[PDB]
């Protein structure tokens, strides 16, 4: 079995940033910190934390750290139950901009109605999102990844549909001899050539790109002719209804979405999951 | 936090039905059971279990029992998660290009024969190699450094010998009055003036340098006359045997080599070390 005192020490090293920080935080000698790490590492057979500052968990160490933060969540829920007061637990979530700007906001209502829980939303790309989940820096995440990261369970939420849209004037500007010049048409991007697959055959030259790093500004730039773009049908629907933009393409792009959460008998985590799933049921496709 | 040992004792009392049942189940005295319960109760401020039989949890005690069963499930799942992640995680080594291109590859055979083990090799100069070891970013390292870095143990692997070689034509091209113009002779380098020490006396002029950042391409450039260079005798032996290059110099340069690994009771690391030592025995000089 794994010594829970030693797990606490590893977590303290990480939370405090160094071995000395864990020493001061835990009121134990530096030798005790070192001895506890040595023992835990010898139990696992791997180095668990970097000897630099700020202290970082290794790949093997991330497992234990994630586990330690799970135990912290159980302890808080337990203390809250005995206490006779609403839990007041901070929930940290990784989410993508497209989910946050379309179907997710109804979750805010649900969380608000609880005791005094708080949300910390992190907007992350796919790779960092999974890393946050792995090391325990978030307890849940909305993601395109279907395979569960270690320590987590996965739930399918439904499918997000993107439409290829542009203003009629912009499309007409890049019509050439009755054929649309996809490569030459300025395009919108959320940040710094897959999007032309099956739209252009030969090699694609350089492309004109505008970058607008917010879901709503991204939609506004498309809406206003700065470029075409792939926009979630939820965002695009009103512009299409208003005739502000048109479909460049009858072929939608569908992206399955998943909710990944710590595997833990957590009543907060169960509750948050229900809220997210219910929102995705109401706002995503089968 | 609540002492998890005490939570186990409370859980055992309920699961076993009496204080004496928890005693035998836990291999502790009835006094030890009582001490833990009383301690847990005063930490909480509530009576947790009846001292009658069968033991019944109070309202607060039902909470801690529920929590204890949650923590038991987490502990078992964590142990299973770590075990599976360790299998997936590659052992990380820092090595220099000269070892990787000569005596090291036989290590691959040994690792391949294990379960489904993986290696991550990092090609590093001497300085970054030792820092990677120090900080825990690699578990082992091939190094010229003989003194053990903190957290690691050292083993001598043997000696690497370098030869100064060139094509016959290149040497003859820079023979003048029977004396070789070392400074004027183009040289090969692995990347961006020690190498002429004991070959030229006074201050050295400019030098003609080609850079080829691969061990094998480095050898090819020498083999093909682009410049002379210091080449591991392992690599140079075939070219010398074929008469493609010659020795510019009977003075070899010998560099003792060492294997440094983190001190950990790991059978994985022990196996890797043995494989490395054995490969070094076959491809380095005593």
């Amino acid at each position: 079995h794994m010594n829970p005192i030693q797990l606490d020490t590893l977590l303290s090293i990480i939370d405090e940033g160094s071995f000395e920080g864990a020493s001061l935080a835990l009121s134990i000698s530096p030798s005790a910190v070192s001895q506890r790490v040595k023992a835990l590492e010898h139990h696992v057979g791997r180095v668990l934390v970097s000897r630099t500052q700020p202290a970082k968990a290794t790949e093997a160490g991330e497992v234990l750290v994630q586990a330690a933060r799970k135990m912290v969540l159980l302890q808080a829920e337990t203390k809250a139950q005995l206490s006779g007061r609403l839990a007041e637990i901070p929930l940290t979530i990784a989410i993508n901009a497209d989910s946050l700007s379309t179907w997710f906001p109804p979750v805010f209502n649900e969380v608000a109605s609880w005791g005094g829980a708080t949300l910390t939303l992190r907007l992350e790309d796919e790779a960092h999102t999974l890393s946050l989940l792995r090391r325990g820096d978030v307890l849940g995440a909305v993601t395109r990844e279907a395979n569960p990261v270690a320590g987590c369970e996965v739930v399918e939420l439904g499918t997000m549909r993107h439409l290829a849209i542009a203003t009629p004037s912009l499309r007409d500007a890049y019509m050439v001899d009755g054929k649309l010049d996809w490569a030459a048409m300025p395009v919108l991007r959320f940040g710094p050539d897959r999007d032309l697959d099956g739209r252009v055959d030969g090699p694609v030259g350089r492309r004109r790109v505008s970058i607008v790093p917010s879901a709503e500004g991204f939609g506004e730039a498309i809406r206003r002719g700065l470029g075409w773009g792939l926009l979630p049908e939820t965002q695009a629907a009103p512009m299409l209804k208003a005739g502000e933009v048109i479909l460049l393409d009858e072929i939608p792009i569908d992206t399955p979405m998943y909710w990944q959460r710590w595997r833990l008998e957590s009543r907060s985590l169960a509750r948050l999951t229900d809220a997210v799933v219910d929102a995705a049921i109401e706002g995503l496709r089968p």
